[PDB]
DNA sequence: GTGATCAC
DNA sequence: GTGATCAC
């Protein structure tokens, strides 16, 4: 599935399969991605986040340490 | 300010 | 070792 986001301003969308790290900053979801390139970075509202990313956040919220 | 990061 | 980013 895809998440569309703001960083800079050229608009963006990314397959959740290409998302390295996910975490919560306040009521915002922040993540890093890419592979062929640099580590891309993005964030979206925690309300308007696609269930999949939230699944990934939940995954990251239980990781030990 | 908040996490985590990149990019300088 | 600090600013710039991101949604509030």
């Amino acid at each position: 599935v895809k998440v569309k986001f703001k960083y800079k301003g050229e608009e963006k969308e990314v397959d959740t399969s290409k998302i390295k790290k996910v975490w919560r900053v306040g009521k915002m979801v922040s993540f890093t991605y890419d592979d062929n390139g640099k580590t891309g970075r993005g964030a979206v509202s925690e309300k308007d986040a696609p269930k999949e990313l939230l699944d990934m956040l939940a995954r990251a919220e239980r990781e030990k340490k």
